[PDB]
């Protein structure tokens, strides 16, 4: 199978990575795996400005006062258990974000803090009928209110919540309160169950303490049974928020009508849905194994027709030491990441069921050693009813000698797995930069992107709005508007000069240069930094980007393009002359 | 050769990229073009904590305050004309700044923002005997004083300079003023002699009036002379600058003793020193042409034996469609990137230096098509005189349709080239983000890193220092030391448990934290954050950092560790504590 791109040949498939602690997205090609594009979103961008310009902040909200992120699940939107290619969202634990990055344009273009809760971690997709809700969630036990009067974690109200949120208005929708924590997340391809991993059902700060229980559990929600109670008005809101609680806790040993707990063990970790919709996969961690909870079961579980929620367990198979994640090929086969064995093993979830069931069958095929520690893995097409078997992304955590030596910091060692036949190849080493933990492969047929920007884009419609009501038409006008000790400078832009070469302010002016790039030839970008007052922003074809500074500095002071556009670049710019105090 | 680097085995060259307007520094392994590790300077970078931690803020000085950066020429110390592996040092275009990154940690340990000028363009390091100056050009004509008094150009104080800095204190060590501007700069190979170019002679502020006469200059320094005379006595100051300035612009038609101008067409741009040393090339832009001084000839210049400034030119070769950088193979042969025919053009130096004396040769030996419209290239070593003519990248800034479409903004597209034969030849399509400018390669053998941190590294030891004061022994203690409204947390962490796993503070405190890698094993790294609180940071083994904020906010806050150290890393977790207002 396939491997070298060489010149002028395409990747295959795109691939989207986290940027882990980086905070941004990453667009690379496959089999190739060559970065080809860096999508800033929780991270501070120098190169667009993304964090610097006007419109950028504004998505961000009140978190653009934030230089950092903490990401680790990029997912994609579906309709019917497929790929749709609108959107990709993303976590943030450092800062309790969630993001949306819209595919056509390769921008975020939302972001959203979850309100109280701390550290958002686990987030996936619903599947079926569409992409309606973003599950995520929030890690941390918390008291609530958080005001510093309460600290234990035993108290009533110290808590975490399992969020949903609307994909398309990126507002919250709801959230549901659970025991324990919360740890990684996946959903079922009917829209009625998501589940969740739970590491810390025993609600304790030391290390010891979060190992104590032999079973921790995964949770399940019935999803639809939530939205009728919020429909129902049946519900409760905290704080400073409008978002509706619901209460998923189990009181005095029976269960909320909302969730309900499968016990698994131990400290689980992964929680992914086989391709068929057949199977929640909890990796079992601390426990050697994958805990395989069937779908099928799951409304006679809510209906209280079941006598044990461990009744739903199907297959608990033995797989090897430190089981983390797992993935599917689509021909019946899970992949699951064994960190202290460090392997991938590939097995026949079918066979799994049937050992349950105490048939004498081996579910294990193969067993790939990995370099080293794997964490996340990932097949192509996985979370999709597509799942195609052919390429698959083991992400691990220590590189060692497997990359020259660059010091005590590492790279880690993203590998390239042929898995379309029986044996799984190691194809390809791939270093990457502050752990990714996690990425999604899409087809190539299933992205498309925007040529060049169009003038009605959503992702600068606010600025469009403040340009009419000065009267500004963006696509011709060269002018500065004078308000006070405001100034709003509006200009085109094209290879190779300014549309506005010249500009005078006082001493302490706040300026606002707002820049539409009007050139039509593709790949034709400009850039806009002043010198000397950390100024920097990308206006690509037919983008309007602004951005606010304080002129506090008397004297000249040069603007060029940082782009590189044209044979005269390096004459592409202009002068702000600021006038004493 | 070569071209593929498959699972377990190792890239043959380190590959030292600029990050461009991103503004870090990238290290590739090459033939490879994998990047192994991102060196954060003039970005913030969220998973390392810089420009968040102390010790980089403190590296950084004032300009801390700059999330931005622009960066272009990344060059390696040199010992008698030969890489030594100590530092490497890189401009910053946006915010008048260089860089400086030891290449044993692979860390950025000094910054200078470069006194009276706007914008560090071209920069490059002296070769012989060692590299004692880092030259850097400030780029843009500016005031002086720039106090908003004079905005024009063609005062008489109006001017950019040529600076020197001390490579081992990173302290200024002297500035050259010129008329005209600065593009790019090299330095020849006995220490004596500099050489930069100039692109706007006219002093112009407007595109057409930048390219008003048919030639403009390349500038040669006398360093000899310029160091003569800053211990003889003989400089001015500017400001509150200690730094010695001398004048090197032309008087009454006269010369300064510091510089000799030679006139170049038109706009010329790169300017690169041959591997012989026989050569300062300067690449003709608006000119099909390239422009050979005869570095031989510098002393008689400068010694008044020679009677025009052209007689210096030994070779101006017709190679294209704007020559815009040259590079060496150390065979006798140049490369030369042609923007405007997307081209690199091969050629032999010594013909060229022929033919401009008469003789019909043919001295272009082969074009190849780039794609598209390149700007810098290296060749392996092409700045030493180990020159071994092996790699060439050719770093190209339309990537058009050689990779995936992703959106509106594209790739950069750096090619790597096969020069080791007669005949050049494109192996590998390499997209890179946010336009690099340059690269420098470096074998293997000459670049030694260290696999763990140093206790007694430069780099902290002023926080060691201040962890005396506090009495603290880093390599054990786990402490709070309270005063006033100041907490210092002391610990050391361990994988999977941080040394201190809970202390409390009272709303409103200036917390800093001190985190002290005590791990032994390479490639245990630990990281720290405080959720909500926009804190984060990396520690590796061995290594002391330090994180400052306020908490502000009451309640519970965790804290914990963001790089995959353990098994049991998602509970490696801490917990701040809010006494309320
Ligand atoms: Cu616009 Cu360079
Ligand atoms: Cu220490 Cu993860
Ligand atoms: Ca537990
Ligand atoms: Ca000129
Ligand atoms: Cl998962
Ligand atoms: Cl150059
Ligand atoms: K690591
Ligand atoms: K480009």
């Amino acid at each position: 199978q396939k491997i070298h791109v060489g010149p002028g040949e395409l990747d295959d498939y795109y691939g989207f990575w986290s940027g882990g602690h980086q905070g941004e997205v990453r667009v690379l090609g496959v089999p190739s795996m060559r970065e080809l594009m860096r999508i800033p979103v929780f991270n501070v961008d120098s190169a667009t400005g993304w964090g610097l310009t006007n419109e950028s902040r504004h998505i961000m909200g009140d978190s653009a006062k934030f230089l950092n992120g903490d990401c680790h699940h990029p997912h994609i939107s579906m309709t019917d258990g497929k790929y749709d290619g609108k959107y990709l969202f993303i976590n943030d634990k450092a800062n309790s974000r969630v993001a949306r990055i819209r595919l056509d344009i390769m921008k975020c273009d939302k972001m959203i803090t979850v309100p109280n809760v701390q550290a958002i971690h686990g987030l996936r997709l619903q599947k079926v009928p569409h992409t309606k809700y973003v599950f995520a969630n929030a890690e941390f036990i918390i008291p609530h209110p958080n005001d510093g009067k309460v600290f234990d974690l035993q108290d009533e109200n110290s808590y975490t919540m399992y969020n949903a949120i609307d994909a398309e208005t990126m507002e919250m929708a709801f959230q549901v309160i659970v025991d324990g924590n919360l740890d990684n997340t996946d959903a079922d391809y009917t829209g009625r169950f998501a589940a969740a991993t739970c590491y810390n059902s025993e609600k304790a700060f030391d290390l010891g303490g979060m190992m104590r229980n032999e079973r921790d559990w995964v949770v399940v929600f019935d999803i639809h049974a939530v939205e009728a109670a919020v429909k129902a008005g049946d519900f409760i809101t905290l704080g400073d928020s409008k978002t509706p609680v619901l209460d998923g806790r189990k009181k005095d040993g029976k269960d909320s009508k909302f969730t309900r707990y499968v016990p698994v063990p131990k400290n689980p970790h992964g929680c992914n849905t086989s391709s068929d919709g057949k199977y929640f996969i909890a990796a079992g961690k601390l426990s050697p194994t994958c805990s395989m909870i069937a779908i099928d079961k799951l409304p006679d579980l809510f209906a209280g027709k079941l006598a044990d929620p461990r009744d739903v367990i199907v297959g608990e198979p033995e797989l090897g030491l430190g089981p983390l994640h797992t993935t599917f090929d689509g021909r019946g086969n899970a992949y699951t990441t064994l960190f202290i064995d460090s392997q991938v093993v590939k097995w026949n979830m079918e066979e799994a069921v049937r050992a349950y069931k105490g048939e004498k069958v081996n579910y294990i095929k193969q067993k790939l050693d990995v370099h080293y520690q794997p964490g996340h893995l990932h097949a192509s097409l996985c979370e999709t009813n597509e799942a195609d078997g052919k390429w698959l992304v083991a992400l691990s955590k220590f590189s060692k000698d497997r990359f020259l030596p660059v010091g005590p910091l590492h790279p880690e060692n993203d590998q390239l797995i042929d898995i379309s036949g029986d044996e799984m190849k190691l194809v390809h080493d791939g270093p990457t930069f502050a752990e990714p933990h996690d990425c999604i492969m899409a087809r190539r047929d299933q992205i498309k992107t925007k040529k060049i920007w169009d003038r009605n884009d959503p992702f600068f419609a606010p600025t469009v709005e403040m340009a009419k009501k000065d009267g500004i038409n963006l696509d011709t006008d060269n002018k500065v508007i004078r308000d006070g000790n405001k100034v709003r400078v509006y200009m085109t832009s094209m290879a190779p000069a300014f549309g506005v070469q010249e500009f005078t302010v006082k001493q302490g002016d706040e300026v606002t240069v707002t820049i539409t790039n009007i050139d039509q030839i593709e790949d034709v970008s400009h850039g806009f930094v002043v010198v000397n007052h950390g100024v920097s922003m990308e206006i690509s074809p037919q983008q309007t980007s602004s951005i606010t500074f304080v002129a506090d500095k008397p004297g000249l002071h040069w603007y060029y393009c940082s782009w590189f556009c044209h044979a005269l670049h390096m004459e592409m710019v202009g002068r702000m002359m600021v006038e004493p105090a």
